[PDB]
């Protein structure tokens, strides 16, 4: 009942305040609005019984539950507006620790997903967004227009350095551009980092010098903030071009650091989103993967996974590659769940594409998610018959026949190595 | 059926292997082991089908599924075994990128829920653990025996700095030790951070020199890693003994960033758990809170809040308790959701309580979680008929009573300010 001067549904926010869309199931006996004010003084100004001392600010910095759509399952979406000044600017800690923290954990509250933030432009260029973007990327690797690709060794763990050094050279010399640390990869004593950069790094030289091609290694720098900060130093003085950080592992703040460090060095960042699954999976409870997706692309990683590619779920896939390549992202006609966002100053991300893709799947991803994306397919290369480099060769050419808008049995017949890969996987 | 290779239930892991307690929830058509087999590979050395260079630590680093237990629901605990060779020392982002990681998205999985996981010492001195602990805050404090107190101001965010520093006046004059900063404080245009700790330092100041007690503030220094550690040593060059992070918005690799700067500047460091009931609520998906608090214990946190206190969860925040406190941890017998963990070169943690605590509960949380508490009792102090400072009062005269052995009733004749606590608010 204090909880009701939070909620106002005559209210009409302006362009410049953050919106906030949850999806709410509030517990057994709490009514929607009840449940819908508490989520708004929680997240941001708390209430009071008495005041000691006037908070000259408590009114201006308000956050307001206006506007209401029942779901009909016994969950509602809420659309909550806040001011600019609660949050620091440019901290993604602060910005969780109101709209992603203790909202969560409340009793009035069954379920809370926060669906989709709308970010003001005041608010949102405090934030560097991609050091270089889909066209800084391309430009460092020399591919002016097909997608790129990526493979991780298999087995993930395993090798020594050397050892690792060899299976890249095999992955780079028949056509891969990156080579890509597995997200558990960091500096364990069966391959510390310096030996691996080192034992990799030797192994592109010779792939660019042979292939006259560019290539990079997305190296896990993932570790505590001192051990990170040396790793990126390596990775810059070795003259690779790319860093890969586990962002919810290690953690917002340690993200923005890896990307001012990226400023400093000219590198790109590949963002991986290992634990995201812990709190992205259940529609009524967590964050959605869209958001997670947003939040990267302020922080600033140049890469990112948007997840596996008409159902419910391929739709999504699709409105998170909008949401980290557009300029000026804008739900469908009736979607509920996400908000109009301009992006001005914040360059595109590349999204990244992954899930068992061998050369026959390839045509039909890029037909769907674009040319603008990175594919990794580590099992269409490292299982072809004929070793991976002919493994690479396989897949460069299954993009060769969707970039030339050639069948792939047509292309299939000049081309051996592809051959083969449509013998062997098909077109699952 | 190549993930068989991963299970054996004859196998007995030692004492110096790492082990995770797993309760899982296979997908549709996906037997336990299959389910399990593959959380083993994916958390660990991945699989392989062809081998074009040897990797000498596969079958090394390889994770074994040994133990299954049937939970008659849909869900299993699963105990896998891990070589302690597979994590980087002393780094908790490496350890959730395997062990938290991808496991939680795999499509074999309907629900993975991590409940526990069990540290060798070999491992787990790796990691500094608190610096101060339960004896050194009671050290900085000055206090021997009793619980010790803390508030959050009301409302949580509104006032300038000026206005701030009077609120925490009021509170620490009537005997509260810990002025505490809210969660989603950081340092907003309002109230930046060096202006607010400047007035509420004076506060502490002028409140040690008039109670002759020692008072503490738990600054909250959430932030972007630059911006944190200008923070850290603010507070630090202002004779301030605390710095409070919120570790999971921050990050863990943040929290083992400001655990360096805590040895360096000689601070205690207060874990906010904003975000954890993101994944912490379903027991079905996500991590255990039992977990996350081993996990803070271990990267360096010198109190941490366990959640609020006969049922089943109060079992468990009495286990949360446990496992944050004790030297050597021993589940009840027949427990198999929590493992054996002795904690050699790890201190202790304080367990934070809150939830709306009044003078009239207080003796009864002490009785039930021990002596060796935070609690927070905002609403209490803040709330007293008689204004915050005989609020402060009231409660350390309850807490007096429990020390005492002495009845509230009783108590509350010769002491006036608590004699309206229980007039107003009873024993709630
Ligand atoms: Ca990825
Ligand atoms: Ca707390």
């Amino acid at each position: 009942s204090i909880y009701l001067e939070f909620v106002d549904e005559s209210y009409k926010p302006g362009k410049d305040e953050v919106i906030a869309v949850f999806r709410v199931t509030p517990a057994q006996g709490i009514s929607i609005k009840d449940a819908a004010g508490r989520i708004a003084a929680e997240s941001s100004v708390g209430t009071w019984t008495t005041l000691s001392v006037k908070p000259s600010w408590f009114e201006k910095l308000k956050a307001k539950a206006y506007r209401f759509h029942d779901l009909g399952d016994g969950s509602w979406l809420v659309w909550v507006a806040y001011p600019v000044e609660l949050f620091e600017e440019g901290s993604i800690p602060n910005f969780a620790s109101s709209i992603l923290g203790n909202i969560f954990g409340m009793k009035a509250i069954a379920g809370l997903r926060v669906e989709d933030v709308y970010f003001p432009p005041s608010y949102l260029e405090t934030f560097p967004g991609p050091n270089k973007g889909i066209q800084g990327v391309r430009e460092i690797l020399g591919i002016k227009d097909r997608p790129i690709l990526a493979t991780v060794p298999k087995p993930k763990l395993g090798y020594t350095p050397e050892e690792y050094g060899r299976v890249a050279y095999e992955i780079l010399i028949g056509g891969i551009d990156l080579v890509k640390d597995d997200e558990n990869f960091a500096s364990q004593p069966f391959c510390r980092f310096e030996a691996r950069l080192k034992e990799v790094m030797k192994a592109i030289d010779r792939a660019e010098k042979e292939t006259g091609e560019r290539k990079g290694y997305l190296a896990n720098v993932t570790a505590p903030i001192r051990e990170m900060e040396k790793r990126i130093k390596l990775v810059a003085d070795y003259g690779n071009k790319f860093i890969m950080i586990d962002f919810l592992t290690a953690g917002w703040a340690a993200l923005q650091h890896a990307r001012e460090l990226a400023e400093e060095y000219d590198l790109a960042i590949h963002g991986h989103r290992a634990f995201h699954a812990a709190f992205t999976r259940n529609p009524k409870h967590g964050v959605s993967m869209f958001l997670v997706a947003k939040l990267a692309r302020m922080a600033g990683v140049d890469h990112v996974h948007v997840g596996t590619p008409m159902d419910a779920k391929t739709r999504e896939v699709l409105e998170h590659t909008r949401i980290v390549r557009e300029q000026y992202y804008r739900p469908k006609e009736g979607d509920l769940f996400h908000l109009e966002q301009p992006w001005s100053n914040i360059k595109p991300v590349f999204p990244v594409a992954s899930g068992g893709l061998h050369p026959g799947t390839l045509p039909e991803v890029i037909r769907v998610m674009g040319k603008d994306i990175i594919m990794q397919v580590g099992g269409g290369v490292l299982g072809h018959p004929d070793g991976p480099e002919a493994g690479a060769r396989a897949v460069r050419q299954a993009v060769e026949a969707a970039m030339k808008g050639i069948s792939l049995d047509e292309y299939a017949r000049e081309h051996r190595e592809l051959a083969r890969a449509l013998e062997k996987w098909g077109y699952v």
